[PDB]
RNA sequence: GCGGUGGAAACUACCAAGCUGGAGUACGGUAGGGGCAGAGGGAAUUUCCGGUGGAGCGGUGAAAUGCGUAGAGAUCGGAAAGA
C-alpha cells in the first residue's frame, strides 16, 4: 500500500505473547504481526518458535511494499527477544540498529503483590 | 538487746581547706539518609485528546470471566494528575 524505505520495526515480548509492529520514522504505522494473529493460542503463544514465525510473517508485508533498512526495538522481558532477531536477519532485511527499549521504572507504582503459588 | 559513762579515730558519716583522672564550659576543627520547614527534578504508570492501523488483546498448571469492529492492544505526538 505505502512503499517506504526505511523505518523502524517494534517487537514487544512479554511472558504470554509476543508483538511484532512495522512503522516508519514519522512515528506511524505501517502493518503488525502478532504471535497471535498466526494462529497460536495460550500456551504455544509465548514460546521462541511463534516469535519467529511472527516477524517472519510481518516481514513478508514488509519486503512486499518493498523496504530496505531497518531499525529494530526490543520491548520486554519474554523469550521472543532473542527469538525474533533470528527471524528479521534471515528475512534479508539489512539491520541497522537494534535497540533495548525495556521500560525501567526510576521507581514508582508500587507492583501488584507476590503470587503465592 | 537496750540505757549510762571512760577511752580509740582506720572505714562510713559530719566540719574546714585543698587536688585533677570522673562530669561539664569555652575555643578550634571535621563526617553525617539526624529532625522540622521551604524550593526544584526525572524516568515509569494510568486516564483523557488526536494520527496510523485493523483482529485479536490480556491472562493460567490448562482455561474462562474481562477488554475489542461503537476500532482494543501496538505505535507516534500531545496534555493532566498523584504516589
Ligand atoms: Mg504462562
Ligand atoms: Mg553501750
Ligand atoms: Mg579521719
Ligand atoms: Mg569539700
Ligand atoms: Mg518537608
Ligand atoms: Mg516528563
Ligand atoms: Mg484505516
Ligand atoms: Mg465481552
Ligand atoms: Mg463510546
Ligand atoms: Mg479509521
Ligand atoms: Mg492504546
Ligand atoms: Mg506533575
Amino acid at each position: 500500500a505505502r512503499k517506504i524505505p526505511k523505518g523502524v520495526i517494534h517487537v514487544q515480548a512479554s511472558f504470554n505473547n509476543t508483538i511484532v509492529t512495522v512503522t516508519d520514522v514519522r512515528g506511524r504505522v505501517v502493518s503488525w504481526a502478532s504471535a497471535g494473529t498466526c494462529g497460536f493460542r495460550g500456551t504455544k503463544r509465548g514460546t521462541p518458535f511463534a516469535a519467529q514465525t511472527a516477524a517472519g510473517n510481518a516481514i513478508r508485508t514488509v519486503v512486499e511494499q518493498g523496504m530496505q533498512r531497518a531499525e529494530v526495538m526490543i520491548k520486554g522481558p519474554g523469550l521472543g527477544r532473542d527469538a525474533a532477531l533470528r527471524a528479521i536477519r534471515r528475512s534479508g532485511i539489512l539491520l541497522s540498529f537494534v535497540r533495548d527499549v525495556t521500560p525501567m521504572p526510576h521507581n514508582g507504582c508500587r507492583p501488584p503483590k507476590k503470587r503465592r503459588v
